[PDB]
């Protein structure tokens, strides 16, 4: 029928990279579980969800460094349960007295939360605050922190039952929305997407942006100060566009992609799922400026979700393979 083509070009199920080399890239020695997201401060230090399954954990990275090395961030406090830890998507949020809250999509068997640290620095360490939960947070993929328990979260699914789930992918329903959370309201602020994944925000708080994985496609949405959303571009691509990173100095987008959907919804150690990383530049004028920055079939990184730079460096993770750190 004409669902067996949907699907083909959804998952992109031909699709081969054109590779894109850089010269002087190094696999980050520690990371061989996942890296699925990771977001630098300003300061430098970037933090690693790893372990992501469907043992978890968040790792630090310290870029001002020649070579740097990866910590395992010690979870402290007694309102979490961490042998359930699932980490997925992460956000930062940094306040007024300089507070590091971080912002963890969790999966503790198959429900979803956002669990809320305070970033102990000197200790190197997450004190845990609060688990979130909620209705409207049923299949949490990311978020992006706008407080420090305040964020728009992606639900890359509608329902939470894992065989539920995996037909409504199959189908293509294309019935997963995006949530905007606060203590004092909790809704949703769009709807109607194939599979929305990464999401992030403008340095200027104004605009919002969210990956439509299997649409392969990037919406841009005009934030109001009421934190409603209302839709302003839509970008296409030829590549599952997964986790979304914000250069603050420029607001470029950086982009991890699967060049091939099958190769990593279905994995095949004999054949495994390649990497592509993209640079969006200008993404309100008429002609955006998209840059293929990196891509390989595999060989060397495979299953590339998120990509960001730092002073020239291009830090890459993966699902659940081993993490790249290259000049640019
Ligand atoms: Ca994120
Ligand atoms: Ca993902």
């Amino acid at each position: 029928d004409r669902q067996k083509s949907s699907f083909q070009t959804r998952f992109n199920v031909h699709r081969e990279v054109t590779p894109v080399e850089l010269p002087n890239c190094n696999l980050v020695k520690g990371i061989d579980n996942g890296s699925e997201d990771l977001e630098i401060l300003p300061n430098g230090l970037a933090f690693i969800s790893s372990g992501s399954k469907y043992s978890g954990k968040i790792l630090l990275m310290d870029l001002n460094e020649k070579e740097p090395a990866v910590s395992e961030l010690e979870i402290i406090g007694n309102t979490l349960d961490i042998s359930s830890f699932n980490p997925w998507g992460i956000s930062t949020f940094i306040d007024d007295d300089n507070t590091v809250y971080l912002l963890v999509v969790n999966h503790p068997g198959s429900s979803s939360t956002v669990e809320v640290f305070k970033f102990q620095e000197e200790e190197k360490s997450l004190l845990h605050l609060k688990t979130i939960r909620h209705k409207l947070l049923p299949s949490v993929n990311d978020i992006v922190a706008v407080g420090p328990e305040h964020f728009y979260a992606t639900n890359d699914h509608y329902f939470i039952d894992p065989y539920l789930k995996s037909w409504e992918m199959h189908l293509g329903l294309a019935w997963s929305f995006v949530t905007y959370y606060s203590p004092n309201d909790v809704r949703v602020v769009a709807e109607g997407f194939d599979s929305a994944n990464g999401i992030n925000i403008s340095p200027d708080g104004k605009y919002v942006y969210i990956a439509e994985l299997l649409a392969h496609k990037i919406h841009v949405y005009e934030k109001h100060a009421n934190w409603t959303l209302t839709p302003l571009r839509v970008l296409s691509f030829d590549t599952l566009v997964d986790n979304i990173s914000v250069d603050p100095v420029t607001g470029d987008l950086w982009v991890g992609c699967h060049p091939n959907g099958m190769r990593i919804f279905f994995y095949d150690a004999e054949n495994p799922p390649g990497s592509e990383v993209l640079r969006i530049q200008d993404i309100l004028s008429e002609e955006p400026k998209v840059t293929v920055v990196y891509a390989e079939n595999g060989t060397v990184l495979q299953g590339s979700t998120v990509a960001a730079v730092y002073k020239g460096k291009l830090l890459i993770g993966t699902v659940f393979h081993k993490a790249l750190y290259c000049d640019l």
